Order: structure tokens, then C-alpha cells, then sequence
């Protein structure tokens, strides 16, 4: 699990999201594994605006954060989970890392702030769904 909280947004996987997050659906996109739903509470987390190719995720599974290259958010083949079937996802980011079903929400970070979230895993890869592009998350 694991969200990111920037102003009135709450961003998690798509596939985790409660009931309170559809019922307060501001965007979701089935190919990205992404769920913004919106919140009372100001959120203090800055969204990485940049093309870094490196940066820092939090893996639950091993209680560690891990230093990763990834590669730049593309259309990548995912294989069936608990939670989806096998099929393509955009805006993916993958690193070669440690990544269990539980590690989704992990987040990847960089100087410039929040990356991605985890979303993928399996194959001793990593995959990570980009937030980079969704510049509507820092203003109203
Ligand atoms: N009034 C509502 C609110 C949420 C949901 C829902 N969330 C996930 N799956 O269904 C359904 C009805
Ligand atoms: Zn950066």
C-alpha cells in the first residue's frame, strides 16, 4: 500500500483504491494503474517535475528504501496478477529492484520530489507508474 498527497489529491494504485477514493473519483486511468481522488486535508508532497532516470523507492517487503536506475515512463508488456490480467500498461518505469503485490505505493523519489508509485513487480524487476506528466496535481 502507500498513497501521495499533494494539495486536495490523494494519488494510489488504481487497483488498491477504496470505496471513499471512487466516491470521490477525481481522474483514473485503467492503462496506468492510477486513482486520483480528492481529500479535505491540504497535502504537503511535491510532485517531481524533470526526466531523472534515477532516484530512491520504498520497498515494504524488505522494510528498505533502495537507490534504482529506471527506465523513461513507455508502454510495457505487464504479466497477469492478483489484481489484473496480463496486459499493457502505459507510463511504466521499470528498475531492477525487489517488488511483491504488497509493495505497491511504494514511492520513487528523486531531488525534485515524487516520481512514481510502485505498480509492478515479478522477474526481480520493478515497475513504477509515473506521476511526473499529471501537472494538474499542483494547482487547485
Ligand atoms: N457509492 C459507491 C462508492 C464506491 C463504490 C466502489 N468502490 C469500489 N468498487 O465500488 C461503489 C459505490
Ligand atoms: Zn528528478
Amino acid at each position: 500500500s502507500g498513497a501521495i498527497y499533494v494539495g486536495n489529491y490523494r494519488v494510489v494504485n488504481r487497483h488498491l483504491a477504496t470505496h471513499n477514493d471512487w466516491a470521490n473519483l477525481v481522474w483514473e486511468d485503467s492503462s496506468r494503474d492510477l486513482l486520483v481522488s480528492s481529500t479535505t486535508a491540504q497535502g504537503c508532497d511535491t510532485i517531481a517535475r524533470c526526466d531523472c532516470q534515477t532516484g530512491v523507492y520504498y520497498c515494504s517487503s524488505r522494510r528498505k528504501h533502495y537507490p534504482v536506475s529506471f527506465s523513461k515512463p513507455s508502454l510495457i508488456f505487464v504479466e497477469a496478477s492478483e489484481y489484473y490480467p496480463a496486459r499493457y500498461q502505459s507510463h511504466l518505469m521499470l528498475a531492477v529492484g525487489h517488488s511483491e503485490p504488497g509493495d505497491c505505493g511504494g514511492i520513487l523519489r528523486c531531488q525534485h520530489g515524487v516520481v512514481g508509485i510502485v505498480s509492478t513487480g515479478g522477474n526481480g524487476l520493478v515497475g513504477f507508474a509515473d506521476v511526473r506528466d499529471l501537472l494538474w496535481l499542483d494547482e487547485e
